């Protein structure tokens, strides 16, 4: 695959494998890893993620919609994999077909696809409890009883699974997780027989409590070298490795007189004589204009974006001339100098997950393994 | 295309016809009108944008980089395409195999083309000059004969245009604006012959000084039905419709007890008894966290984002007991209220053109032209 623009991002499988097998080596070998991979594996790129994880020792794989798990099976996944939120009645029969298990939380839902189905195919459902994120799931026990008969009663209905999902599992203080784990203990109680699959640990809590996550846990945010929230970072068992970065290089380079405007609304002005560089990088790229008063490196040094951000560039005051093509950082490492996603993350005032995946489409990904290149991912390539 | 899941963007392609054709009517028949349908036609499809504006009035097309142009071309269209950015010398050899005009601003370039290209397809470059804005262009007479003369000089290069970028058109205050059209009307002296076409204007200037807009104008923003800036608003010559929407569905409806908690953090809490709705949108759909305090509209009403918004859900606080199913309107229009991309901008302190732009690939787009459905574009 090809681009022909000097902006990408870089995603260090082998940092993948390292995060993943390291969890592999913490849990109990009885307690198998889902990895998650919604979001185009949180704006790092699904299949090769998904490969890679596999490889390291996890055995599932979760999605958030349907469409996404489709996707996965083109691209030759053949690992089970979990939608993890809502889907239509309607789509059973595809979701069987395609060896995909579906999440389940209300009674008119499986009214309405045991009308709609009838074979031949299994559809292994996971049931969701809500005990305290007030997202999906089930809270009282008549409604938990009449998922499971109308599950029981269907001949190709099956209850793989049933899980539940923490609030605050990354805060320090685990009040709240505990009030939360022992309510799924309450809750559990509630099912005729434990199904062969009992999950409820995110990143955080498998991290933190690796013998309090039962048979299988659903490893997100910690797989791609990010910490939960900087709350337990020190908290954490093994140094996570990050495995997202990005790039681009300098298009136009140009000095300034003093008294000269830049970009939009002319809000910048040179004040001695300064050398002013132009990326090719914007918002529709995902470096939203928040970050207009941030930095990036540029040979070894913080250079800030001076004036605002445009869609698909922005300009930054440089040292002194440096050559056309020179390598900007956005979000890596350059010498001694570094920019995390955390240090975006704190400028665009959000969590690290919200980082990689605004990073658009539009922004190739470039894979490596074993240190060397593996494949070039351009979502508007030929 | 179809989709599996229950949130979807629509783009009414009649909006975008009317924005074109009300132009190409304040418009003298000389003056060509230039679409710009970069990243991905600011976040509403770029083939459908492209087609329906070519329809529409327009000559040409522009785009940000040359992978958004080639994607044009493999997807059918076979209009004149200028890329506005910057490009590879590499690459000249790719642009004009596949009939794409070339943005140009440095001489090195040139030189560095010249040594790789020899022929035998016609390169077009637009010679880009910077009059004030700071981003891209030629700033001094030198540089600038010394690229026509690289050009001239040249068999199969074609210097076809030349341009500059306004940075305050959209602003009232016009001082700013004026001091760039006097440089722009300065430098043009320095090429020996005016190029066939000469273009200025973005959506701000050409709707605000037609006239002084040369041969073409570059027509962006308000294709799309959005104003430039709030303060050109009741400066336009003709109402702008808004054409994109975005839509989702209740998949989950309960009734929470007071000192019950909502999503991440745990961060709000029920003081009554409330119905809680879970829509399938989240921030890895470009609906960002700093949304949370946003009204969506459900059943006719403003009902706010109660809690933390995840990366594919977040909850709202429901007027009553709703089915499941419950349209939810994000962005657009639910009877009587109106969220328009004005309203989310407003909340994300950003400006309109962020907003489509940020709802991502995860996101269907749902076409209308003529009153019918056209076409469903899912990206994955
Ligand atoms: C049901 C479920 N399990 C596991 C995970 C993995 O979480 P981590 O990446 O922190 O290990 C998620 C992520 N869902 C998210 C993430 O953000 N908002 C959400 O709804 C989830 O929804
Ligand atoms: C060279 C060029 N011409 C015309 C336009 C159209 O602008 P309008 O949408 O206001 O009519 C743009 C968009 N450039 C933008 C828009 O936002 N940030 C940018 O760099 C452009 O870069």
């Amino acid at each position: 695959n090809d681009f022909h623009r000097d902006t990408w991002a870089e995603v260090d499988l082998d940092a993948i494998y390292d995060n993943v097998e390291n969890l592999r080596r913490l849990l109990p070998d009885d307690t198998h890893i889902m990895a998650v991979v919604k979001a185009n594996a949180y704006g790092h790129g699904d299949v090769q993620v998904a490969r890679t994880a596999l490889e390291a020792g996890a055995s599932r794989l979760a999605v958030a919609f349907l469409d996404e798990a489709l996707a996965l099976r083109e691209k030759g996944i053949e690992a089970p994999i979990l939608v993890l939120g809502a889907s239509r009645p309607a789509d059973a029969a595809l979701a069987a077909q395609q060896r995909i298990a579906l999440t389940v939380f209300r009674s008119d839902w499986l009214e309405e696809a045991s009308a709609l189905y009838s074979g031949p195919f299994p559809i292994h459902f996971h049931l969701k409890m809500d005990t305290g994120m007030g997202r999906l799931g089930v809270k009282d026990e008549e409604e938990t009883k009449r998922i499971v008969a109308l599950i029981e009663r269907h001949p190709h209905f099956v209850l793989e699974g049933l899980y539940t999902h923490f609030a605050t599992a990354d805060e320090v203080n685990t009040d709240y997780f505990s009030y939360q784990y022992t309510r799924f203990l309450h809750m559990l109680e509630w099912l005729p027989s434990r199904p062969p699959l009992v999950h409820c640990a995110n990143s955080a809590a498998s991290l933190r409590f690796p013998d309090r996550t039962f048979n299988m846990v659903r490893f997100g945010i910690a797989m791609y070298g990010l910490a939960p929230s900087p709350g337990i970072k020190p908290l954490l068992p093994y140094p996570l490795k990050e495995a997202f970065s990005l790039h681009s290089r300098l298009v136009h380079v140009k000095k300034l007189q003093p008294g000269e405007k830049v970009s939009y609304g002319a809000t910048y002005t040179a004040q001695t004589e300064e050398w002013i560089g132009t990326i090719p990088i914007g918002y529709a790229d995902g470096w939203l204009r928040r970050l207009q008063h941030f930095h990036v490196l540029v040979d070894g040094q913080k250079a800030p974006i001076v004036g605002r951000i445009c869609m698909d560039q922005c300009m930054i005051r440089l040292p002194g001339p440096l050559p056309v093509g020179t390598k900007v950082t956005l979000i890596g490492r350059q010498g001694d100098e570094v920019i995390s996603i955390d240090d975006v993350a704190r400028h665009l005032e959000t969590i690290n997950y919200e980082v990689p995946c605004t990073i658009s489409y539009r922004v190739p990904r470039i894979f490596f393994r074993h240190k060397r290149i593996m494949e070039v991912r351009n979502a508007i390539g030929r």
